[PDB]
């Protein structure tokens, strides 16, 4: 052999992401520690507990304006959403992917609101894209009509491809799959997964945490002149500044 797991937890689901990119794991966080981050996502909603370096996306607003929060990333510095990234039931998993040095690399709360195909490695400037994994968990019914992940399986082991941005505008071969998904069920997906979320049609606001976890032996490279230029908009130590151990040791990231 396997390339994209170590050695056990998991039995030929080991042979499913290896051909797929992606591991659902059903009921896999308690309905109390969901009810916990939609808690706590609520408060930062009304402005009433402000964490550290906490980045707030508003992109809808609305009248009868007002803004809304759509997404928050970098909760790292906020205690009730940090426990995802610590919690135990997340990382005997994550290792499977990591090996036993954790590092939490990127964190998402997202919000999608009532309404295009990507690698979430774009984003990233460390390597190997194969020691990095992305734990993603519903934090509520999630269904074709309020907008899940689509997948298009078998897509991590292909290249990084060029993005324009939430930007793949080309290589597929292999049907989409749209993971439907229960409070707290939990996806574990490759950062070269191709995937995307669809229209939500409802009039509810979506709800998902997430992390992208990484082993520390991991390391970072130069961008300049490669497809992922762009991101830096030095971005080494923005990206160690974030950086939290969760396991093991801090070796290298
Ligand atoms: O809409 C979501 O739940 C995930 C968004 C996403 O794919 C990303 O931020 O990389
Ligand atoms: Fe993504």
């Amino acid at each position: 052999q396997f390339q994209y797991t170590l050695d056990n937890l998991t039995l030929e689901q080991r042979k499913f992401y290896e051909e797929n990119g992606f591991l659902v794991i059903k009921n896999l966080v308690p309905d109390a520690d969901i009810q916990r981050f939609r808690n706590e996502f609520e408060k930062i909603c009304r402005k009433e507990v402000k964490p550290l370096g906490l980045t707030v996306m508003r992109d809808v607003t609305i009248s009868k304006s007002e803004k809304m929060i759509t997404k928050v990333q970098d909760f790292q510095e906020d205690k009730e959403l940090f426990r995802y990234c610590t919690l135990p039931e997340i990382l005997k998993y994550v290792e499977c992917f990591t090996g036993p040095n954790i590092m939490a690399m990127h964190t998402m709360l997202i919000n999608k609101p009532p309404d295009p195909l990507h690698q979430d490695l774009h984003y990233f400037p460390f390597r190997p894209s194969d020691l990095i994994v992305c734990a993603w968990t519903a934090m509520e019914h999630i269904s074709r009509n309020n907008g899940c992940l689509v997948v298009l399986p078998g897509t991590h082991k292909g290249s990084l491809k060029p993005h324009d941005y939430h930007g793949i505008q080309d290589e597929e071969n292999k049907a989409r799959v749209h993971l439907v998904m229960e409070k707290g069920d939990t996806v574990f997906f490759h950062p070269l997964l191709i995937h995307g979320s669809g229209q939500n049609k409802t009039q509810g606001f979506r709800k998902a945490i997430s992390c992208h976890f990484a082993s520390a032996d991991c390391h970072y490279i130069d961008v300049k002149g490669t497809s992922q230029e762009n991101i830096e908009k030095n971005l080494k130590d923005i990206w160690m500044f974030r950086a939290r151990l969760v396991k093991g040791e801090r070796t290298n990231l």
